[PDB]
């Protein structure tokens, strides 16, 4: 049972809006909204969304396993070894948020300091001691940029697995030799760092160039979930504030998938008139080039909604009816809604591009959509003894002052995949799990979540105080 | 009472080291070390040292004082008008951490997110509603460090305070006229961000270039706390590792300092012969360049002891005794102690400079000398009903989902100062607090609190928990 | 006729290489190479060449007509309005080396000191006293990169004239209102400057991206001058050096339009066998990125010469027969060839990316490929009259110390074009002219020309004084 | 007999303006402006200088002597050995505008292209043969200015002395073992590089806060060249156009050396009253910081003159009578002044600072002073044999297509000094020659030389033509 499985079983499922019923649902975790700091919803004015996972949530691992097979044929097309055609996506393996060394080629998943929680160079895990030897201080230094890739979002999970896949082929292929920073093939020298930007080129080149998207576009079922319940939670912030969309994808591909998101015989509820998916946003806005959309942004443009291509010029006038942006920055949204950043509740999935940035560069408030969770939950709870028993084997081991802890450690870290949870490995949180709580002031593992709390739900979460305050 | 004099207070009485009477002292909040993360003492290799404000501890409000009345006289003798040498230096106004807007000329005291807590114009504290007017999100960039600088270490006392003085002064001053950004004088324009530039300059200039130096090490006694204990301290650190000193002064004023800070008619313990300063470090570094320091560094340079000058040529020897080392780097330490920054606790009061940097850079160990935290803990423990009281009225006002909580807030930060305690407003907390629990592994008034610590302590701090993982 | 009809002329006929001959006809100013500083031919060990306008010279105005027309077509296919697709390109307009000013939307033709020669907004030529209101100084900034773009290759030609007809047709089209910076339309404003990047990227498109390259070699007879004593020239200067090739462009294209330029039924000589383009050559480099090639370069890799695709790793061998080379350096060439900067002339035609940055950063010896010197040449001898006329007046306006010197000026100018000559305007010399003669040791309107040459000609040019110094 | 003491024999001359005997004294090359490009004097409205070295011409060699005295005493004072007191300024050996390589620790007189005229490593001339070895082409990379200092103005002559005398001395030291980039002592190495950055750092050190300006005022009669005529010339420019003063100096400095330059017992002309200096300036700005100067520069300021302070605030209002100005920019003068670049003609010494980039940045017209220019051309019209003997050689040595020339080569470089003349080696330019001629559009070895030029004067240099124009 993957992820997505999970949300579209709830996808599936009419909402029954008596509000006993809804108490009665948001109370199970699979329904929950999750709160990192207070939110009053009675002062979020506006509700932001972005597209790709978050009201297109693509089905897991089928769309993993496209865009990996995509990828994969493009670096055979541009001169890979023709072996790689015999790979095959694996879902069980990537974890998202492991950051790739392009010196040494190995994938790690760290905690929020840097710290070393588990190193594989290809599919070979390296233990404890052995690391040392690349990593003297069991230690990375995640600002590096130039050595250090953060596989961030869930558009990289195909590739977090092709990283190592690649590794473990050239390591075993008799071809090539092995050295420390890559593979030498008599006169050629391939470093993991020219092989990482080989494959980051493929990704990019399949979701923008390549036929990613046709592939989407022309069997959506297999692809995208879909939710009745969409159209009733969005009429629903309609009523109470205004609504927008800003995504990095271009207005021919939003049109397609959207479009999708809404096809059902009736509009917000069963019975109602459908209506189009553009009458559900007061502001759309495609191209918007998050991160830098934060900042200085990029020109204000206008779609040509019936051409898909841009008018000509810089788009200088109001908020119309009807009208499509492009570009723009954050501070369009605010200007032509008329609010101010704690006024907007922004619903993403990318933790950096979405929800750092807004809340760190405009004091956004926050909602990240984290689909893995809708999985993860099922997980944490049905194996709650082996966690429980870690923080006992913890205490035990504090106050009596160890194979057990690194045993019940694994144990439980498999029951995620062979690179643990998104949250942890053990008791040690990832840099993901810290930035979720730093960053995200609600979360959840779809935003359709909302759905379940009243209209001017007051989300709380415990004061923090420091250890001299406690 | 100044945090000073209640550190000079400790630092009289002698030690007792009973076990039993080092157990029952260190469970005193006034002689504790705060634990953010765990810590084992007994993993740590090197102990590591900053001088400034962390060994030398300058007395309050003197030193303050001083650099006020100097950094005055500059900004006099560069044309400044005459009614800034009526200015007195005021220690209950400032609080450490504030962020001074160039732009609009406010002091701003803000939590971790950017919003605003506190705002003054001169000594005109601005009430929320009046706020919005210059900051519509009640709400800041932090980084966009050409507009906010953040007041962020005690040398930055006294100029938080100056910076208030003089747009007091200026916009009462019938000679001026107030503008947005400045202050109109005919036909010269004084922005704010000029008369910061200057200030800034002024208190560089008087710690480098004019007398502040030459006026503290002639009168120690009335500028330095001083403590018979940091020597059988730092004798106890270097019987289970090594010891190191890393300052951006110079030699010629550390050499100074430390004389000053071990003149006492005997060695780490009473009775014992008199030692050398020196000799209670396996390596001295001076010039640092801190935190420059934790990435590049600068070549490394020595000292020629006999003259304080520095030696024609870079160093390239080894580790020698008695050598006194220049510039160099972080990775300086680590090669020549033979220490991973895991092995390293390193001691500071520079929460960017120290503390974050050598944390996110270098993976040190970290332990933050905080020395108002002497007397806060005063107040925190003195005015706990005051905040016992706000927590019950944050819980009523959600369960029942005002003005109490507003006045109740006013009163609690008054007892800390005018800008309220370095750790919060009320019960939100501020950036400086955030900034301690993130990179701060071990915090205290003073260092000299380890002295109540056994050699293997185990320093325990509570897991964190994701809010679904609850 | 046109410049490409004056080469195609000359290289229908066959090499008669007797010494007399020779002399003979590199006396003619057609078939001269011309000298800036002395070059003594023994010297030159390697021989080195680009492709594009210089071995493979496009037929003019045919390939500018095509590159004109499938960039128009680009701007109508992103939106741009279906008028332009009535534009027809007009070899007589342009000048190559023109700068087009962003801010106000000119055409400007300048002297080596930034010194405005023409203006010219669309097809309105702008007289001096009104250039003043836009250029106060009758001078621009060259350097500012951000509002001036130097439109200095022949693959400019087209987009010169684009830009010139679109600022013609937005300024005459009803639809828009002229303003100072741009073009208005109701509530869309199109600054020249983003219409200046729309034509950029579609320039780029084309080549690149688009059908530019496939429509041209499945016509080259249409496209491209072919020249039989080509193999000569080159056979022979393989007899006393090395000679290599380093492109910008790819393999597959490099091969398809070399193979033309070859493609005769001999070899070197009539009579001789054929012999592949690949043998004239010691070194072959494509993907070259010049001018960044002069500096640190890209990663040297190796073309699969079957498949037309990089082989995968860094190049880390020796120079082996029948390699061919992708990206590196100049060094490269150096290292490879085991050359001295001084051991090589490099034969190109980009002012700046060929000539100018081998001769300030590498110390190369250059020849400059003008293809439109092969006409040029002949309206300055057959209208030296005009200019002769023009000197007289100088020296008599002079020598007297005005409306006759700007006629005679405007009637020279005419004759090259409605953008005057490549080199000047009347007595003024180019920006184009100077950079000629600083960066450009040898030049020619073709480098065949050194065809009638000996092998060890000494070229020659008169020795350069101060005005002290005579 | 030096440049200066030429300059004051010349100035110590009363001025006859009668038109023939001012039409017959501008005929002598000593007295003569040189012409560059064409300038109509007519045109001038506006006349502009710098003052060191313009208007305060240095005395030389006591002031380079004063300079290099306090850089050694300065290097000494920061722990240099005390044998650097040993060496003394020798005026025979510096040219100015080498370039001194901190990697080889070699200064180089290059020619316009980077190849090397001459190369010496202390003070050893190393011969063409050997410096191939660190110099494969004989060539150097100018614009590599981490690795290339050009020694461009007259204070830089100390320092180009001083760096070959450490050179030598420290390689002919037996405490130091010689390498190929510094010197070893031990466990200390001295790169070439950092030993020039001490150097630098000295100089500057000496300038602005050594006692080199206490020392020059102090003895204004000793360190420089003053001129009764300076006066008249500037008074007859005020009559005809505007005339500003744009110094890097301060106030107090500029005073100083300014009122010393106007003392006489008259003012323009003997008979006449004393005016004070300020009187003779329509625009006076100090603090200047060319060459930032003539980008976008700092903030307007205004000097108080009583106290030579700078009034607080960015100076708003209009140019008044009586107010100096500091900082601003060339923008600063045009507005202030009315005037457009070409209206300028602007009197400098820094070929750099001052020439190229009024000249490049804003179209001013330039005349470069060249105080060695009084003797070199003393030099070069007595030794015309020598070079003509060159001329011979060479035009007999291109036809016959060697050691005489080099030998010839020698003996005239030597009439100048070790480095040659400042503007060639032999048959040679120099870089710096080249940038005269590019950049200067007047030049001559003193300003004062305008004054035997009638106020609608027509400056004339031949136009330039291309090869093939001739």
């Amino acid at each position: 049972t993957s992820w997505s499985d999970r949300l579209q079983n709830a996808a599936d499922m009419p909402a029954n809006m008596d509000k006993h019923a809804l108490k009665k649902y948001r109370r199970e975790a699979y329904h929950r909204v999750f709160v990192n700091r207070s939110l009053a919803m009675e002062k979020i004015k506006c509700f932001g969304f972005n597209m790709d996972y978050t009201l297109a949530v693509y089905k897991s691992p089928e769309y993993e396993s496209l865009g990996f097979e995509l990828t994969v044929e493009r670096l055979v097309s541009i001169g890979y070894p023709q072996e790689l055609l015999s790979f095959a996506y694996d879902s069980t393996f990537p974890t998202r948020g492991l950051v790739f060394d392009t010196l040494y080629g190995n994938l790690l998943k760290v905690d929020a300091y840097g710290n070393l929680l588990v190193c594989a160079h290809g599919f070979n895990f390296i233990r404890g001691p052995e690391t040392r030897e690349q990593y003297p201080n069991k230690f990375i230094q995640r600002d590096d940029t130039e050595r250090f890739y953060i596989l961030n979002t869930l558009f990289n999970l195909p590739e977090t697995y092709l990283l190592a896949c690649l590794v473990d082929f050239f390591t075993n292929c008799p071809r090539y030799t092995s050295c420390e920073t890559g593979f030498k093939d008599g006169d050629l020298f391939m470093s993991y760092r020219s092989m990482f930007q080989d494959v980051r080129d493929a990704v990019d080149w399949v979701h923008y160039k390549g036929s990613l998207k046709e592939k989407t576009v022309e069997n959506l079922e297999k692809y995208v979930v879909k939710d009745g319940k969409l159209p009733l939670l969005l009429s629903r912030m309609k009523e109470v504030g205004k609504v927008f969309l800003a995504t990095n994808s271009d207005y021919k591909y939003t049109d397609k998938i959207m479009t999708y998101l809404f096809d059902f015989p009736h509009g917000p509820k069963p019975g109602s008139s459908h209506r189009p998916w553009q009458s559900y946003f007061d502001l759309i806005l495609v191209d918007a080039r998050k991160p830098l959309f934060f900042g200085e942004g990029t020109v204000l443009r206008q779609v040509d909604t019936k051409t898909g291509k841009l008018k000509i010029g810089t788009y200088t006038g109001p908020l119309q009816h009807g009208i499509v942006y492009s570009g723009g920055s954050s501070d369009t949204i605010c200007d032509l809604l008329g609010a101010k950043g704690k006024d907007i509740l922004y619903i993403g999935d990318h933790i950096f591009g979405d929800i750092l940035k807004s809340k760190k560069r405009q004091g956004w408030r926050t909602f990240l959509v984290i689909p893995e969770l809708a999985q993860e939950l099922h997980v944490w709870t049905d194996k709650s003894s082996l966690f429980e028993e870690l923080q006992s084997l913890d205490i035990f081991l504090a106050e009596l002052y160890q194979r057990r802890i690194k045993k019940v450690t694994h144990d439980m870290d498999m029951c995620y995949g062979m690179m643990g949870s998104l949250f942890r490995s053990g008791s040690r949180q990832t840099l993901f799990a810290s930035q979720v709580m730093r960053y995200a002031d609600l979360y959840a593992a779809s935003f359709i979540n909302l759905l379940y709390y009243p209209f001017s739900y007051l989300f709380r979460a415990a004061h923090v105080l420091m250890p001299h305050e406690s």
